[PDB]
């Protein structure tokens, strides 16, 4: 996250951490044994972390549970991240508290203008290399799809949404990707994929999770 600020020790109860020896990517925990997170972010042995804050401290009110299977969805595409989207079963369901919990599906696509909450503990910088050791927050909102189309021509705004400040400085980055995208207390987006990170004229670009819901539910419940 870059422009961001300190979200504060366990904010954001839903943020996960997917680990694989080091945090990779972020995740979303959508109900006590299944988490949301990027399709590009799979990878085998993945262990997930709740009720994270300072990643490489144990504090108290973490949980680290493995990854008993990820599915990526069947239509992702590596070369255009078009359908970035993957579920992640956990060996064991998740004990959820006031420090862990998940956080909703939406029932609607969001529109442009709002605001929405996204985190991470990815890059902070636009140059350079600097990641953090808690959770950083940023405040974003979800750009019309005019605007995100004249940014990048590669964008399939039905599977794709953009937020961010055109003028730059506040985005999220690498390390952040599977990362959650919250308005209104809905899950809209999964931090995806952007041009380089809080620059001028390219806003990031995330996973529109309100036209996957059926998916998420019909694959949930079949497995
Ligand atoms: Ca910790």
């Amino acid at each position: 996250i870059v422009g961001g600020y300190t979200c504060g020790a366990n904010t954001v109860p839903y943020q996960v951490s997917l680990n694989s020896g080091y945090h990779f990517c972020g995740g979303s925990l959508i109900n006590s044994q299944w988490v949301v997170s990027a399709a590009h972010c799979y990878k085998s042995g993945i262990q997930v972390r709740l009720g994270e804050d300072n990643i490489n401290v144990v504090e108290g009110n973490e949980q680290f549970i493995s990854a008993s299977k990820s599915i990526v969805h069947p239509s992702y595409n590596s070369n255009t991240l078009n359908n970035d989207i993957m579920l992640i079963k956990l060996k064991s369901a998740a004990s959820l508290n006031s420090r862990v919990a998940s956080i909703s599906l939406p029932t609607s696509c969001a529109s442009a203008g709002t605001q929405c909450l996204i985190s991470g503990w990815g890059n902070t910088k636009s140059s350079g290399t600097s990641y953090p050791d808690v959770l950083k927050c940023l405040k974003a909102p979800i750009l019309s799809d005019s605007s995100c189309k004249s940014a990048s021509s590669r964008i399939i705004t039905s599977n794709m949404f953009c937020a961010g400040y055109l003028e730059g400085g506040k985005d999220s980055c690498q390390g952040d990707s599977g990362g959650p995208v919250v308005c209104s207390g809905k899950l809209q987006g999964i931090v995806s994929w952007g041009s380089g990170c809080a620059q001028k004229n390219k806003p990031g670009v995330y996973t529109k999770v309100c036209n996957y819901v059926s998916w998420i539910k019909q694959t949930i419940a079949s497995n």
